[PDB]
């Protein structure tokens, strides 16, 4: 278990050697950062068919980019999105260990989009931290909004 950093910036500048985006069995980052990231990286734009449950990384020329299969809570049960929010934190906590990185950019999921109405970044950061906690790593968490900066500082604050 290792310290946690927020930064507010962006995936298409989230050069901390990795970066994680939701990519579903779709392939595509639900949302809007599909642009961005293909605006300055379109070799991440793999967007391929993946399984449910399974993370898979992508390997763009311009940088690898990790993609994660985020289940849709909008329409899917707890019991299977409790299932599918560990099965992706999973396929990253593994791949974190697998290639030893020391630190990473990840980004918080099933927060409007895949969630639909309820979960939300405090329960997605508590799971994310239990993840990562299995490691002695670090864990930088973005957002541009600043909202976020605010919060999850004051909460890293009281986690002393």
């Amino acid at each position: 278990a290792p310290s946690y950093h927020v930064v507010r910036g962006d995936i298409a500048t989230a050069t901390e050697g990795v970066i994680i985006n939701a990519a579903n069995s779709k392939g595509q980052p639900g949302g809007g950062v599909c642009g961005a990231l293909y605006k300055k990286f379109p070799e991440s734009f793999d967007l391929q068919p993946i399984e449910v449950g399974k993370a898979r990384l992508v390997k763009g020329a311009a940088k690898h980019i990790i993609h994660a299969v985020g289940p849709n809570f909008n329409k899917v049960s707890e019991v299977e999105g409790d299932k599918q929010l560990a099965e992706a934190y999973e396929s990253i906590a593994k791949i974190v260990n697998d290639n030893n990185y020391k630190s990473v950019a990840i980004p918080l999921l099933s927060t409007g989009i895949f969630s639909g109405n309820k979960d939300r970044l405090t329960q997605s950061l508590n799971h994310l931290l239990t993840a990562l906690d299995t490691t002695d790593a670090d864990v930088a968490i973005y957002c541009r909004d600043k909202k976020w900066e605010m919060t999850l500082k004051e909460a890293v604050a009281r986690r002393e």
